[PDB]
């Protein structure tokens, strides 16, 4: 509840890190990046979890 | 970058759910959310690092 504001502006940004993930030149951040993002949702589903 | 706003208010958002923890009434989720945020944190660290 206390959080359902935080949320709300977490989860696009979320949506817009993993995007911005393709757009590195670099390989190896593009990597990275993808594979922490992809880390990071199923953590913040856990954390909401806890949270709830 | 796109993300400074974010990251400006994503760090603080951070340790407001790292201080939520202690108030979580089942003590493993207290635990697991605790060690979660301290990870939460490190690693946003460095996702600012690949995002520059
Ligand atoms: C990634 C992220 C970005 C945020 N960006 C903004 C923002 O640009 N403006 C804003 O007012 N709140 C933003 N928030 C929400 C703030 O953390 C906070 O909930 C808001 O300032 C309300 O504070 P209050 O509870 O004292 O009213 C953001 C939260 C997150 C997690």
């Amino acid at each position: 509840s206390a959080f359902d504001r935080d949320f709300g502006y977490l989860m696009p940004f979320l949506d817009r890190v993993a995007a911005a993930a393709s757009d590195l030149e670099d390989a190896s951040a593009r990597a990275e990046l993808t594979r922490l993002m992809v880390e990071e949702k199923a953590r913040w589903q856990r954390i909401q979890e806890l949270l709830g």
